[PDB]
């Protein structure tokens, strides 16, 4: 859907910005600094699950740029494993949020965060 | 969820970028230049319906900036009517996509586009 590689870069940066906001805005809740409203979190995590699927389609062939390392394309199977693992932890976070259980939310949140970092360590400049 | 007004600006710009991409990428399909795959479009419009709800919460009080005109805040009821009308046309586009009917999709797409422009005419610098 991108006329030029730069358009894919801008899309994925925007997608990731949104994803990151819907993840990070739960930090005070996980930490207990903000109240836990199970319905609120369930709805937010539903947004996050939609958003978490979007960046990866904007690293298509020929869309090198931004802070994406070239290894994303030359190691496509490994990059896909990092995106898959992240999306699988997002499924776990959805399950926690759907259950309405703060202890499970906290644990699932930390797993997601670790998956963000794991991908960055290998694939973000 | 924004530490500073600029963070709300960046969020809404990213949200709108995503929304705009999921809308605009259907232009070739509407025009008949790309094939019409009803399932493909139904799924894309589901993404668009999630995205289309997100920008407006990032124009909260005190988040003036970017290319948002100040009238968004001093005319809050009118701005809400433009966002509502847009989201109501998004519901119509979802119905069209769910029905699998290209003629209805085309018509609903044009209504959505007109609502984008209508808001810009009043509220985008
Ligand atoms: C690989 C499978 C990743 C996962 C999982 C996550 N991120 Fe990431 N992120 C990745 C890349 C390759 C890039 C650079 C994109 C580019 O082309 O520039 C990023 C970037 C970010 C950014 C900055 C976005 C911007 O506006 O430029 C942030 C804030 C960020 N990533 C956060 C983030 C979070 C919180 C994640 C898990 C919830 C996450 N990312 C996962 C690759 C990957
Ligand atoms: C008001 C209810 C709007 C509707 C409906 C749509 N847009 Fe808009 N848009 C609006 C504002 C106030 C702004 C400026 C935001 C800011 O703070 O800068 C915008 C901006 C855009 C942009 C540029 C985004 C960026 O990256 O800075 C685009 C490409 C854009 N808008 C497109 C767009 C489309 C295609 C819409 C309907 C599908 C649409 N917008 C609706 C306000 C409103």
């Amino acid at each position: 859907q991108f006329a030029k590689p730069e358009d894919a870069v801008k899309y994925r940066q925007s997608a990731i910005t949104l994803m990151a906001s819907h993840f990070g805005r739960m930090t005070p809740v996980v930490k207990g600094q903000a109240p836990y409203d199970a319905a609120q979190i369930k709805a937010n995590v539903e947004v996050l699950k939609t958003l978490s699927a979007l960046p990866w389609a904007a690293f298509g062939p020929g869309t090198e740029g931004g802070d994406a390392r070239p290894e994303i394309w030359s190691d496509a199977a490994s990059f896909k494993q990092k995106q898959q693992a992240f999306q699988d932890n997002i499924v776990k976070l959805s399950a926690a949020a759907d259950a309405g259980d703060l202890d499970k939310l906290r644990a699932a949140f930390g797993d997601v965060g670790a998956s963000c970092k794991a991908c960055h360590d290998a694939y973000r400049k």
